[PDB]
């Protein structure tokens, strides 16, 4: 089965190209999940200078197939049961009072990696806004529990979820996540009860990195049956 790909350690690669008002980024992470402890040990880098947005609002754009759905719920799991074919994750994502981005991104194996490859347009975003202007604290942001429905139409998935970014010296600025999930094979799939998944996410720094980067760890867990 699908699942029996994430028994043990498995390496990520992350590739995102992203364009943001016309500024072009891209972004190169790397790492490993482990799907019983639902658990994610990242680092991406900017290899294009300065990113022109912060890294917190790029956080659920740069792998829900590691998530730890407990034994009595891995009926639900529609990550894991579209691999190793993989699924393409689509989203848009509203910041409230400013621009959006739009993602496609493909999850699946190549060789024995799981790579997620992105492409990303932002536009309207606001140069003396929150996001352009770099206001977002580095740690300073909550994510809601990921809810998770089955879209029988598509043989995928859609999720909803905002994420609360704190606004330096006061505020929060709302990201409104609006995502949709479909296999890339013809395989049978595991369709959904309604759930949603638990995150906790913590952001870092490497001493030794020269470019601007983030260090990423996140634990995430199915729960809601």
């Amino acid at each position: 089965k699908g699942e029996e790909l994430f028994t043990g350690v498995v390496p990520i690669l992350v590739e995102l190209d992203g364009d943001v008002n016309g500024h072009k980024f891209s972004v190169s992470g790397e790492g490993e999940g482990d799907a019983t402890y639902g658990k994610l040990t990242l680092k991406f880098i900017s290899t294009t200078g300065k990113l022109p947005v912060p890294w917190p609002t790029l956080v659920t754009t740069l792998v829900q197939c590691f998530a730890r759905y407990p034994d009595h719920m891995k009926r639900h799991d529609f990550f894991k049961s579209a691999m190793p074919e993989g699924y393409v994750q689509e989203r848009t994502i509203f910041f409230k009072d400013d621009g959006n981005y739009k993602t496609r991104a493909e999850v699946k194996f190549e060789g024995d990696t799981l790579v997620n490859r992105i492409e990303l347009k932002g536009i309207d975003f606001k140069e003396d806004g929150n996001i352009l202007g770099h206001k977002l604290e580095y740690n300073g942001w909550c994510g809601d529990n990921v809810y998770i429905t089955a879209d029988k139409q598509k043989n995928g998935i859609k999720a909803n979820f905002k994420i609360r970014h704190n606004i330096e010296d006061g505020g929060v600025q709302l990201a409104d996540h609006y995502q949709q999930n479909t296999p890339i094979g013809d395989g049978p799939v595991l369709l959904p009860d309604n759930h949603y998944l638990s995150t906790c996410s913590k952001l870092s720094k490497d001493p030794n990195e020269k470019r601007d980067h983030m260090v990423f760890l996140e634990f995430v867990t199915a729960a809601g049956i």
